[PDB]
Order: structure tokens, then C-alpha cells, then sequence
């Protein structure tokens, strides 16, 4: 265009205006939360200790640091402010939300409606944390396909619920029946990790409180920070756009960039105006009031074999009292392994023998493929419970082709047996790494870790429970686009007991990533861990033996 080089102090002049604005728009506000220098004290003003969780919040006590933390957020709502609770992963962020929601509702009278956003992968999490800490909270969960969630829009419409727990899509895409609510609360869990979703907020939401949910302290990045201050502090500049279209509105055209000093200029005091209104505590810090066990819901994905399978079952069902119930059990069978189907296992396995097909075709044995050998190189020890004794065959054979050493015990096992198992799995030096246990048929405290595979322990250590669920699956109903499951990463953030494990986790991942099959590394084949679609002939995609076992 018109650029004579010199020109260059044509987009310096407008950055420098563009920086001052934004230097005098948060000195104006610090100005006067300060007019009303420790900013944290002006805005927190207002006092009420809290020294017991609600009668409502059943199944626990909060710890000392868990009740601080319901301290602060109920300082956030008496001070009329919005804020962050970025404690480390481990210390409940899920649990003190809770809290907050019971108390308020108890002690305060707010009797809601509470909305409640979070990652798709820990939603299953979060409704059954609200099932088993906040029973009497009634609980909408908003997901699911068009057709099941306007049998919610009727109930959601006339307001007879107290928390909406959904997720980042459909605050976006049912925006004009959930922006027609006024909402007393807005809760956002961005997970550990932290577009389009800050500014349907801005516009569309009404909410009286805010609350964001993380699991770092205040980084370092401008777009990350811009859409945390616009969302807890939206009145400084109103702006639903990132910071890089902010910041260069002026030309609305070439980007204006910021030096190096002039990003940290402007992180430090975005951190600042932010600062008040953060909480983060440390996993070492309270590392002597940390919680007997936590549990955590574990998302799998299926297989291309267990997404075929189901399909067609569940077609072949809705062509059709206990019938029905035989039905969900042959959907349950699948979720669990499609191998417990003997005429699946003849067509996959023909040969019919031990291989890498045992996890391939599973995504939860895909997924224990990764994490047993995790629990086993950090010394610990893991019982495996089983509602199908029918699975325990197949995860033996899979145990035994990885080399894993366990016990059995089930329904079958004789009483004098059963005594000489647990003695053995006891042991101080026991060889045995796992124990799979039917939960028909206990002191099993030399394990601190507990997986359990379906639905229908420890010595003063912390007591880890998994429990597997297929996602968007009936074992999601029982229990009762977007990424589905959690990474590796994210997955040894809430496996992994300290820092030392953490290491020796992601250790484990990057010789997984040299894999000669599977690895990702060069040189690698790159082989797909889940059985792919490709992999399959034309079979289960009419055919007689296929709808007996869709209702067997
Ligand atoms: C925030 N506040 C008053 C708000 C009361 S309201 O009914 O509008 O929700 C002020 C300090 C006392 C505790 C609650
Ligand atoms: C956080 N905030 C906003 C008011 C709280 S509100 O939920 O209504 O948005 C901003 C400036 C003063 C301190 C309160
Ligand atoms: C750099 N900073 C924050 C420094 C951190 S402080 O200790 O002062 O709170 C932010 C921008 C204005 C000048 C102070
Ligand atoms: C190539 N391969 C071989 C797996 C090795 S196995 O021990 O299970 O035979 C089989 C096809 C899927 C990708 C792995
Ligand atoms: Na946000």
C-alpha cells in the first residue's frame, strides 16, 4: 500500500496508543477498587469465617484447606466479585465448587439456577461427584443428541432445576433456550489445560456471579490472560474478541507486534488486575491434609470393532418386560469386551490365540495397556473388580500376554482358597501385582489403587479408585466433536500421586513413543493403538445370528 518504509512509525504510534490505553483503563480500575498497595485486602473487605461445610454437602468432610477455599469463593460472593480458583490438580477444585453451591444455597438462600460448564471428558465426573456430595441439589444434565435434549428443554424452561451441568458446545450451539434463563451463578472448569465461547458469553449470558476453574497459576500468554480478564473482570474493556484482534483494531491492515519487554509489560499487569481475585494453592503445602481416597471417572473410547458392534445391536433393538433388560446387557457386554461375544472372537481371532488384538479391540484394555505398567514402575498395587465374571477370562489371557503377575478370586473360589489368596496378594514382597476380584464374591490394604472395569483397601496411603466408562455409552446412562476422552498427558495428571511418578509416567509415554508398531516417533510405523475401520472386513455393517446377539 502506501507504506513508505519509514512509515514503521506509523504502527509504532498506534502502539503505543493501543498499549497506554490499555495501561490507563487498568490503572483507572485499580485506582478505584483501591479508592474504596495490598488490592487483595480492598476487595476482600468483607469477613465471614467458615468452619463447617452445609448440611447438604453429604458423603465427606471437606479438608482444612477445602474449607478455606469454600471461605474464599463465599468472600467472592459477599464482596459482589468474580474470580479463579486455580489450586493444583488434586485438591478438589471439583468438591470446594460444591461446596460453594451447597453453602450458598443453605446458608444464603440462593436457591440458583447454578450454571455449570465443563470439559466433555470430565462431565460424567462432575455429575457423579454432584450425585454423591449434593443429593438434594436438583441436577440437569444438559448433552446428548437434539432429540434427548429437548426433553430436557421443557423442565429447563420452567426453571425447576438448580444446577445445568453441560458443556462448551451447547453454550454455544442451544444459546437461545439457555441465554433466556438469568442465572444466578456461571462456573467454568477449563480443566488443567485452558474461543468463540467467551463471546457468546459476553453477549448473550446473564449471570449475578462468575467463577473460573483452573488448575495453573496466571501464565503467560496474552490470549489466554485477555480471555480470563474479559470473562472475570468484563467491564475494563467490554471486548468479546481475543487480544490479538483487539490490539489490532486500529487496523480493521498489518499486525502490529509486541517487543519482548512490551508482552511482558503487558502480561505483568493484566496479572496484577487479576491478582485479588485468584486463589491457587500448592499439592505441598497441604500435603499433610490431603484426602484419605479420591475417585475419578475414566472415559474410554471404543474400538472401530466395539462402534460397529453397537450400532448394529442397538438398530436391531429398536426394531422390537426383562426382555428389554437382556437387551442392555448384550450392549453392556460390548462396552466391557467384544470378545465375550464367542462368534467375534472367531471371526477377529480366528487363529485363536494371544496377541495385540486383546487391547486393540477394547478401549478399555487399550487404555489399561497404558497405565498398568505406570502403577507397576511406581510400586504400586491394584485391585480389579469385575460385574462380569466373563471379562476376568479375557483379562487374564491379556495379563498373562503382557506378563502382568495377579490373583483371581470369584464366586467359584472355595472358602479355604479365598483365605489363601488374600494372605498371599498381602504379603509384604508379594510377586503379585493385581488382583481381579467379581464384586459377587475383604482386607486388600497392600493395594492403595482400585479399578473398577463395570457397574451395575490402603494403609494410611492415598487410595486411588478408577472406574471405566465407555463414552456415550449405556454405561453412561447406567451411571446415572468435542474430545470425548482425556490424552496422555492430562491422564498421568491425575494418575500420577507426586512429582517423582509424574516423571517416571511421561518416561513411560516417550519409550511408547520409540515403539518399532505403534510409536510416533521417525522410524516408527505409526500403527494406530485402537483397532481403525480400515482393519475390518464387511461384517457387522439381514443377518440372522447378528439379532440374537443384539437381544440374546
Ligand atoms: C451480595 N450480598 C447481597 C446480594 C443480595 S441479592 O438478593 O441481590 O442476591 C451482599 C453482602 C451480603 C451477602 C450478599
Ligand atoms: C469482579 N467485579 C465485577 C462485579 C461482579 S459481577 O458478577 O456482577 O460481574 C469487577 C469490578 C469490581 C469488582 C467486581
Ligand atoms: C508490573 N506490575 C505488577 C508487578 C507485580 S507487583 O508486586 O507490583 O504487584 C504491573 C503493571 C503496573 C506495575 C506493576
Ligand atoms: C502388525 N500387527 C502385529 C501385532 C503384533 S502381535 O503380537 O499381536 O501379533 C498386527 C496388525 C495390527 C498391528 C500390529
Ligand atoms: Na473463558
Amino acid at each position: 500500500a502506501n507504506d513508505e518504509e519509514a512509515y514503521l512509525k506509523l504502527l509504532d504510534q498506534a502502539k503505543d496508543t493501543r498499549i497506554t490505553h490499555l495501561l490507563r483503563q487498568t490503572d483507572g480500575f485499580l485506582k478505584q477498587l483501591a479508592s474504596s498497595i495490598d488490592y487483595y485486602a480492598v476487595a476482600h473487605r468483607i469477613k465471614e469465617e467458615v468452619t463447617e461445610q452445609a448440611s447438604i454437602l453429604v458423603g465427606g468432610t471437606l479438608k482444612e484447606y477445602q474449607l478455606k477455599g469454600l471461605q474464599w469463593m463465599l468472600s467472592l460472593y459477599n464482596n459482589n466479585l468474580n474470580g479463579i480458583l486455580a489450586d493444583e490438580m488434586g485438591l478438589g477444585k471439583t468438591i470446594q465448587t460444591i461446596s460453594l453451591i451447597t453453602y450458598l444455597i443453605e446458608k444464603k438462600h440462593q436457591q440458583g439456577p447454578y450454571l455449570v460448564i465443563v470439559p466433555l471428558s470430565t462431565l460424567t465426573n462432575w455429575n457423579l461427584e454432584f450425585d454423591k456430595w449434593a443429593p438434594s441439589v436438583a441436577k440437569v444434565v444438559y448433552k446428548g443428541p437434539p432429540n434427548a435434549r429437548k426433553m430436557q428443554q421443557e423442565k429447563i424452561r420452567q426453571g425447576k432445576f438448580q444446577v445445568l451441568l453441560t458443556t462448551y458446545e451447547y453454550i454455544i450451539k442451544d444459546r437461545p433456550l439457555l441465554s433466556k434463563i438469568k442465572w444466578f451463578h456461571m462456573i467454568i472448569d477449563e480443566g488443567h489445560r485452558m474461543s468463540k465461547l467467551s463471546a457468546t458469553i459476553q453477549q448473550y449470558y446473564s449471570t449475578r456471579f462468575r467463577l473460573i476453574l483452573t488448575g495453573t497459576p496466571l501464565q503467560n500468554n496474552l490470549a489466554e490472560l485477555w480471555a480470563m480478564l474479559n470473562f472475570v473482570l468484563p467491564n475494563i474493556f467490554k471486548s468479546a474478541k481475543t487480544f490479538d484482534e483487539w490490539f489490532n483494531t486500529p487496523f480493521a491492515q498489518d499486525k502490529m507486534e509486541l517487543t519482548e519487554e512490551e508482552q511482558i509489560l503487558v502480561i505483568r499487569r493484566l496479572h496484577k488486575v487479576l491478582r485479588p481475585f485468584l486463589l491457587r494453592r500448592l499439592k505441598k503445602d497441604v500435603e499433610k491434609d490431603l484426602p484419605d481416597k479420591t475417585e475419578k471417572v475414566i472415559k474410554c473410547k471404543f474400538s472401530a470393532l466395539q462402534a460397529r458392534l453397537y450400532k448394529q445391536m442397538v438398530t436391531h433393538q429398536k426394531i422390537a418386560a426383562r426382555g428389554l433388560s437382556n437387551m442392555i446387557m448384550q450392549l453392556r457386554k460390548l462396552c466391557n469386551h467384544p470378545f465375550v461375544f464367542d462368534e467375534v472372537e472367531n471371526q477377529m481371532n480366528p487363529a485363536n490365540v494371544s496377541n495385540d488384538l486383546l487391547w486393540r479391540t477394547a478401549g478399555k484394555f487399550e487404555l489399561l495397556d497404558r497405565i498398568l505398567p505406570k502403577y507397576k514402575a511406581t510400586g504400586h498395587r491394584v485391585l480389579m473388580f469385575f460385574q462380569m465374571t466373563a471379562i476376568m477370562d479375557i483379562m487374564e489371557d491379556f495379563l498373562r500376554f503382557r506378563g502382568l503377575h495377579y490373583l483371581r478370586l470369584d464366586g467359584t473360589t472355595k472358602s479355604e482358597d479365598r483365605s489363601e489368596l488374600l494372605r498371599q496378594f498381602n504379603q509384604p514382597d508379594s510377586p503379585y501385582f493385581m488382583f481381579l476380584l467379581s464384586t459377587r464374591a475383604l482386607n486388600l490394604q497392600t493395594a492403595d489403587t482400585v479399578i473398577i472395569y463395570d457397574s451395575d483397601i490402603g494403609q494410611k496411603n492415598e487410595v486411588r479408585i478408577l472406574r471405566l466408562i465407555s463414552s456415550a455409552s449405556v454405561e453412561e446412562k447406567i451411571l446415572e466433536g468435542e474430545q470425548e476422552e482425556m490424552d496422555d498427558d492430562e491422564l498421568n495428571m491425575i494418575l500420577a500421586r507426586n512429582e517423582e511418578e509424574l516423571a517416571i509416567f511421561q518416561k513411560l509415554d516417550e519409550e511408547r513413543s520409540r515403539d518399532p508398531i505403534y510409536g510416533t516417533a521417525p522410524g516408527c510405523q505409526g500403527v494406530p493403538r485402537l483397532m481403525t475401520e480400515d482393519e475390518l472386513p464387511d461384517i457387522y455393517l439381514p443377518v440372522e445370528e447378528e439379532v440374537e446377539m443384539a437381544l440374546g
